[PDB]
């Protein structure tokens, strides 16, 4: 808490092959889970997760995308990366991309629900955005069990959002 | 809590006569009060009503006679958390002499001199910052600096005790 997001510099990312601005503020938010296999310890690691981000935008251009297709990306210890950013139309839900933000959650929450510093990062990346009118102020956020894993997902209906 | 800064827009604002923009990140915060006089251009106010847009506009309007370039503060907060842009991020302010180039002038809405800003006003304060480190125009060790004579007694009294804003 209280650090900066990391930009995309800092992991070395490459310049995207193509930028689509966004038509005005998002309104919803995309949770989705990178998946229990994403390690191809290093779940926080030293500064681990940064090359894991690094590496996702170099899986997700033989995949045909422009660029990482999330807008940013949150690692279990609550450090937050800049995926495509603010203003710019991801490629993470299909037919949706076009007014929402879409996160990543690092790792796989199938079994295990959230640490509290990962609900953190998520709660101020959300405050923040709407506080600089790049997320509608009643912006929901959205997912299933089969985005963000059933644990993420059934943590989400006990505290009716993010815990605490 | 979700709500977004009040853009210049919304309240107004006059375009700057200059804008002069701000190399690297502000590493300080300095807190001053409008004071208790506050309530003086036309004579609850102060409160939840939104007579606060027409107080941030009446400043801009006061700091464009004495020859500044805009009204003097980077961000004003009211005592209900509500968050009006001045200059904004990244541009310089006249606010404190002297120590304007490097950091981040915040105007608080009212007297602080004996009672000690609602519970409002400092979440919103503390939002301003959390995001504005996250967004990195502020750095993350970023101090706020203030005296009784700049915030209010009060103000002061209680950063002092709490290290900063107290939790």
């Amino acid at each position: 808490l209280a650090d900066s997001i990391v930009p995309r510099q800092q992991w070395a990312a490459i310049e995207p092959r193509r930028q689509i601005k966004m038509n005005g503020r998002a309104d919803e938010i995309f949770l989705w889970q990178t998946g229990p296999d994403t390690c191809s310890g290093c779940l926080q690691d030293s500064s681990c997760t940064e090359q894991i981000v690094k590496a996702l935008q170099d899986a997700d251009f033989k995949e045909g995308n422009d660029d990482i297709k999330y807008n940013f990306l949150i690692d279990q210890d609550g450090v937050i990366y800049e995926g495509r950013g603010w203003g710019v139309v991801g490629q993470h839900t299909k037919g949706r991309d076009s007014h929402s933000i879409g996160v990543a959650v690092i790792g796989d929450f199938g079994k295990k629900e959230p640490s509290q510093a990962l609900q953190d990062a998520l709660s101020k990346l959300i405050i923040c955005g709407q506080a600089a009118e790049e997320l509608s102020s009643g912006a929901r956020l959205r997912t299933t069990p089969a985005m963000s894993g059933q644990a993420f997902y059934d943590m989400l209906d006990r505290c009716d959002g993010l815990c605490l």
